[PDB]
């Protein structure tokens, strides 16, 4: 019996934290990562944008944990002869979270080791093989504590695309389940796995995005969130 | 200006439509086909059930069609010495309805060829092989005037295990979505197509259930719906839905 | 465990029960009573319209009783050198009830006495005063079993504006409260008191509406419901019903 | 199509900004006015609490105008010899909104006269005649600019009991409704006038309460929000 839920079509900077890169454009487009006067994105650009108000994820006393789902639309390209990178995520991190290390890291991580005090779950949508941990195929992921990921899905990335994207957490069963379609293409993917997010994260969170561009030439893309809703619960005992 | 939604954790006849073999249990289980006086699913069994009041996919003079989503969790049981069969299905269908054949055709059907007057869009949980015209691994499949699915993907079905599906369909892209998650196994399914209501269906519609049992001996199971939400808008926020 | 909600801003009759003399308009309007060939009510009129499907209001195995809320748009008119009669209701009624006498009675009612097996919870907007039982002023009235409200308010009542109602009933206070605004005078009306949902009603009933016009010469109204949303909830948030 | 719900039965301090006297309990009612460690109210007391999200009520591009609705309940009690003192108000208000005059003027205004740059439009719960505006009988009023209500409708007060608001705007026939219940006592009241909220307030808002006790001896009493929803709806075009 607290219950938060918020829908946009359009984006404006007055009930979101900016960190980096991020921007709203004059068409109410959330642009996670730098992208030039040309429409060109940029190289080693970091971006992050959460809702203004915090989250209760779950309460110490008690023991309740939130149930939540989130959906976005997002468009990720590419220019001619560069290939993709990094990616985005879907994040809940502790409040007054500041960014972390760009690229591969994708603003959540300062290394590949698992952390127990990051207090981060993401769902990554990694357009990049990062060669020490991820797997080959471009992926959707499911990141608790390290940008290696504790179960991924085999995304059929493409760029130019918009992507619908829906996140279910269920309190009592602890599953987080994340799907993508692409509606002009007709695809879909889904990966699932247990998240106790009462051992991760904190009482209460920021709930939004993390993105980022390549760092190498070639390596490269836009990261713009086109539309965001989100809805949580958690019971209070009446 | 038009929207519908309804949420049950517990079932009762009052407001469904209720046809052959389906019961609604004394523990307010929907079980869609038979079981018999001891805990045991019988072969041959069909039935179906619907919510009592009609639904608006679409309408003629506006052209606007319906969005819609569904949620559900089901329990596909099977005795043992012996495998699963046929399956169930949500289905949306003309108003006054009857049942088609059994077995592998889940009472939608008469034959396996595609029929341009049936007016069915389903989606179906297949849980037995018709050599005919399905493919060999179990599946999920989305049936549009046919029990040839138009698109199907691979169902790792295990028995007597809680299986939540969502299913979506999304008016401004035609686009027909449908998940199914097994939470205690971490198990999740997905299969996506497009499909024309407008073509396929009459403006108004049934929403609900349709499930069989084998005919041949050693091919049963039950087919029981533990809990239902759907809601549907003609002129979906999904995080609010699922929620 | 039980959610229920729809929403319709043009109506259609394939899932409403429609009753006696209660049409929807090609407009897509539900015209309780009878209008005539060229626009003008017409007097004995009575029609009553529901929703298809029946609503669980309480349970006898939990005792848990709904909440639920519901919010109408209607046009009340009257033709020129004559007075409105007899007003219009919205109403909880067992599955499958019938129109009872017209007039003054709102067809749900065959006399002024206390009937504590009519099974009947209705929210009146009264147009004409019956001087047995009935306050001198048009009112809003909360009626439990009888024609004779247990509870009313002064409703200022104005031909030919749209009035927005609210009714809300909170299982857990019992309470049962009814608003009524104009938007185009600005002025607001508000009826509150307890009504025993558990001790009046079946366990399953319909929701819906009822009006008359009057049977005396110079006394008659239209009773249009432009828009109708409902929510029931069996174990409200009331700023994401209203909006 | 921006869109936003909240719902809560227990309030905490994490997601609520919080001015002057305003505190949470530790049985998470969100009291207002200040009350000390023997239950006890205190005079010249003056809180206001906030949602931490700003709210976007209008659009100047579109020109479009948000509905919204707002349901609480609320509990004013007084000690035994004391009379009320001074109210309580839901509110919006500019972004950044400090407190302003104490006392009847319920910390919204600096005197008795209208201000078209007060940007504020609030629903009062008025428990104390101030001679130079209010009418005499204790009111619910609808504030636009000025302490001195557009419209009121008689409030027959009762200490102690819980209060049940329901406000709702319609921006298509600019109505805004107020209502309150005692459920205990079965009573209830309603007020209703239009309002010109793109006239009166910035495109963006914080939304939340206002209350004070009084200033003189005798004149007190608790100002405790006990829940609260509110939800809005901004449509952007699609
Ligand atoms: C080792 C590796 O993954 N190199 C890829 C490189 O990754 C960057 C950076 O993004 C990573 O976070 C760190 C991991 O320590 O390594 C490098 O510094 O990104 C390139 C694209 O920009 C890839 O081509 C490399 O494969
Ligand atoms: C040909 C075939 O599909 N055989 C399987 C059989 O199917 C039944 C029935 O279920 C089908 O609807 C019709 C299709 O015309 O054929 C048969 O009568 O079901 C058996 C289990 O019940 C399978 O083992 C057969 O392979
Ligand atoms: C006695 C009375 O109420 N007379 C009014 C009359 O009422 C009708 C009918 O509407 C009532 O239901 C029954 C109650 O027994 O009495 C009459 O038959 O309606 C007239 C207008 O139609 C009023 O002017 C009478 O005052
Ligand atoms: C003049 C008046 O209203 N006096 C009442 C007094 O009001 C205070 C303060 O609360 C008001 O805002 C200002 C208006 O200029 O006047 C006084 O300073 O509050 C008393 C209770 O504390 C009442 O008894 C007075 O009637
Ligand atoms: C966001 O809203 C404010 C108006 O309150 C405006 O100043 C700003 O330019 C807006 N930005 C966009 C992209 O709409
Ligand atoms: C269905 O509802 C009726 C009450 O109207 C009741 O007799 C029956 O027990 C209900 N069924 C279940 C499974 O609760
Ligand atoms: C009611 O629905 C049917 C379509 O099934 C249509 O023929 C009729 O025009 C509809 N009524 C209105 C008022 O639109
Ligand atoms: C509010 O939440 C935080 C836990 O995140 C806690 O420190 C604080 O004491 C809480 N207050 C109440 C009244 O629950
Ligand atoms: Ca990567
Ligand atoms: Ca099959
Ligand atoms: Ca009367
Ligand atoms: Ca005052
Ligand atoms: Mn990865
Ligand atoms: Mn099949
Ligand atoms: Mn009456
Ligand atoms: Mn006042």
């Amino acid at each position: 019996a607290s219950q938060t839920s918020f829908s946009f079509q359009r984006f404006n900077e007055t009930n979101l934290i900016l960190q980096r890169d991020a921007t709203v454009s004059s068409k109410g487009q959330l642009r996670l990562t730098n992208v030039n006067d040309n429409g060109e994105p940029t190289l080693s650009s970091l971006g992050r944008a959460f809702y203004s108000a915090p989250i209760q994820i779950w309460d110490n006393t008690t023991g309740a944990v939130a149930s939540f789902a989130t959906s976005f639309t997002f468009n990720i390209d590419v220019p001619n002869n560069s290939g993709p990178a990094d990616g985005l995520a879907f994040v809940l991190l502790p409040v007054g979270s500041q960014p972390k290390d760009k690229g591969g890291l994708l603003g959540l991580f300062n290394n590949y080791k698992y952390d127990s005090n990051a207090h981060t779950v993401a769902v990554e949508f990694d357009t990049l093989y990062n060669v020490h941990w991820d797997p080959k195929p471009r992926h959707i992921g499911i990141d608790v504590n390290s940008i290696k990921s504790i179960k991924t899905t085999t995304w059929d990335f493409v760029k130019g695309e918009n992507a619908e994207v829906l996140i279910t957490y269920d309190s009592s069963t602890k599953l987080l389940v994340a799907s993508l379609v692409y509606p002009s293409l007709k695809t879909s993917f889904i990966v699932s796995d247990t998240v106790d997010l009462k051992s991760v994260l904190p009482e209460w969170v920021i709930v939004g995005f993390t993105a980022t561009t390549g760092i190498t030439k070639g390596n490269v893309e836009t990261n713009d969130i086109l539309s965001w809703s989100f809805a949580s619960k958690l019971s209070d005992g009446t």
